[PDB]
């Protein structure tokens, strides 16, 4: 069928929006070429739909159906429970879309008598009406990049807040622990930054000839279709479940997962979706699923020879025993035209490569660096662009989510996050004293409070003291990064050692934690540096729960 139908009405903003980076002081010591940044809006949401919009083509076989079953009966293993009003309220962000039913976030975490009603009666909807379609709001999704050698905006479709409480409920247990019992190692959230890096290089290392691949599904969501979305369900009704869990699971894959009308911030009907929706909590378990499972069955298909899978909900990797360099590309091929039959086309054609290094996979790529010891030390890395814009843009102007923040937790050895991250945004922190503020930041699709003075606990936890000592990073890299600041003009290493020496002392000065950030985060910024050691509050963090399952466009807030 086809993903989408549209009415012809427009998808609009429930606000301004803006698109160019604003000239400020404070933003120009990080990023010069401002007119290369720039944020999408709705202006461009015509765009992305022509994208968006065809019609499916998909034809499951044997391998298709053998891979199903073997994961079905993985599933069979998981007993899930049924969540609280209480505790799924507890896992609303504070700012989340309110409800149009005259109750916000706000009210939905207070446990707020209206909020409470309105939720029980959704669910109670659930119980009793097994058909009728729940409606979703369209929008046009709000991000900044770098111009290019544009991108057009991508779109978001989500249910009432009541709703989403609900899901909650109902499949929260479910998604945190259903893909890992499927997929096993393959199952990509459960890793840190580190572990991946780890299992990328054990699985590398495990085969003669290793072979690997990225696979890019030209907008995965909209090649999802209704056969998926309950074989999805299929996988999930496989746990032991609560009789109304299993009714609203059956619900809301018939009223909400598998499409309904799509209605834009005005309040007019703009069409109708027959795909993934990217703002249910099923979103991430379910692409993982889906993906793994045509991957899966594909490398069968093709005759690739020790598929070892690591999916991350839509972004996929695939690291093989090499057959040869003809043959290889040759099964590769085959694995495209078997995706494609299943309905995953390839976006960007798949390239067999034969250097780790140059994989890139959830936007990442694993790279070499050295400590202070000289031994060589694995770590995850990207290119800096996107990173950077986004710091700027979160330099210029105010917003909600702080991705500088979270890219220097989960980039924290890379030598960019370091040299211009670290320094430029502590040295803003200081400025204005707010290193006691907390802000919020995401961490697969989850959002996250954190505390600026307890990055280096955090650092030294997930990616250990050797993120401190971290240099000499391989040729590649540098060329990256140099190529990246020469590209959105940014100051010279000369320039970032010279910020943060005074970042650094300012910082050690002050006091205790402050001076740990200065002591540790920027030991790379003096000559005559003190030696680094473990940090006793670091092992005092519950760390719990910060790698177990992906969340994008879950709606999902820890505490
Ligand atoms: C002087 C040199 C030893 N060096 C270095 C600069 C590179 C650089 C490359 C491209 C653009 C800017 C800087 S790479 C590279 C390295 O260690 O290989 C360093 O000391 C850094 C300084 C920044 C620290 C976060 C990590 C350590």
């Amino acid at each position: 069928s086809m993903s989408y139908t549209w009415t012809g009405a427009l998808i609009t903003p429930c606000a301004a929006e803006e698109s160019k980076l604003p000239i400020n002081p404070l933003s120009n010591s990080l990023l010069r070429h401002h007119n290369m940044v720039y944020a999408t809006t709705s202006r461009s949401a015509s765009l992305r739909q022509k994208k968006v919009t065809f019609d499916r083509l998909q034809v499951l076989d044997d391998h298709y159906r053998d891979v199903l079953k073997e994961m079905k009966a993985k599933a069979s293993t998981v007993k899930a429970k049924l969540l609280s009003i209480e505790e799924a309220c507890k896992l609303t962000p504070p700012h989340s879309a309110k409800s149009k039913f005259g109750y916000g976030a706000k009210d939905v975490r207070n446990l707020s008598s209206r909020a409470v009603n309105h939720i029980r009666s959704v669910w109670e909807d659930l119980l009793e009406d097994t058909e009728t379609p729940i409606d979703t709001t369209i929008m046009a999704k709000s991000e900044v990049f770098c111009v290019q050698p544009r991108k057009p905006a991508r779109l978001i479709v989500f249910p009432d807040l009541g709703v989403r409480v609900c899901e909650k409920m109902a499949l929260y247990d479910v998604v945190s622990t259903l893909p890992q019992a499927v997929m096993g190692s393959s199952y990509g959230f459960q890793y840190s930054p580190k572990q991946r890096v780890e299992f990328l290089v054990n699985t590398w290392k495990s085969k003669k000839c290793p072979m690997g691949f990225s696979y890019d599904t030209r907008c995965f969501d909209s090649t999802v279709t209704e056969s998926d979305i309950r074989v999805e369900e299929s996988i999930y009704q496989c746990c032991d479940l609560a009789p109304e869990a299993r009714q609203a699971i059956r619900s809301l894959t018939e009223r909400l997962y598998i499409g309904g009308p799509l209605t834009n911030s005005k309040g007019q009907n703009c069409g109708y979706r027959r795909c993934r929706a990217s703002g249910v909590l099923t979103t991430s378990c379910g692409n993982t699923l889906t993906c793994y499972l045509k991957a899966t069955a594909a490398c069968r298909a093709a005759k690739l020879q020790d598929c070892t899978m690591l999916v991350n909900g839509d972004d996929l990797v695939v690291i093989c025993e090499s057959a040869g360099t003809q043959e290889d590309a040759a099964a590769l091929r085959a694995f495209t035209e078997a995706m494609t039959r299943y309905s995953a086309p390839p976006g960007d054609p798949p390239q067999p490569e034969y250097d780790l290094e140059l994989i890139t996979s959830c936007s990442s790529n694993v790279s070499v660096a050295h400590d202070a010891s000289g031994k060589r030390v694995y770590y995850l890395t990207r290119d800096p662009t996107t990173p950077l814009a986004r710091a700027a843009w979160e330099t210029a102007r105010h917003t909600p989510i702080n991705s500088w923040l979270g890219n220097i937790i989960m980039y924290a050895p890379t030598l960019w996050a370091r040299m211009i991250l670290m320094t430029h945004f502590f040295s803003i922190l200081l400025a204005q004293e707010q290193l006691e503020k907390a802000l919020d930041c995401q961490i697969y699709g989850a959002c996250y409070s954190i505390e600026p003075l307890d990055l280096p606990q955090i650092i030294e936890r997930l990616h250990g003291l050797s993120a401190f000592t971290l240099h000499s990073y391989s040729p590649g890299e540098i060329n990256r990064v140099a190529s990246c600041l020469r590209k959105l003009g940014v100051p010279p290493l000369r320039t970032w050692r010279h910020r943060a020496r005074s970042v650094r002392a300012k910082l050690l000065s002050q006091g205790g934690r402050a001076a740990t950030c200065g002591r540790y985060l920027f030991n790379w910024a003096v000559r005559t540096k003190l030696k680094l050691t473990p940090i006793p509050a670091a092992s005092q963090l519950d760390l719990s729960g910060w790698f177990v399952a992906g969340y994008s466009g879950g709606d999902i807030y820890h505490s």
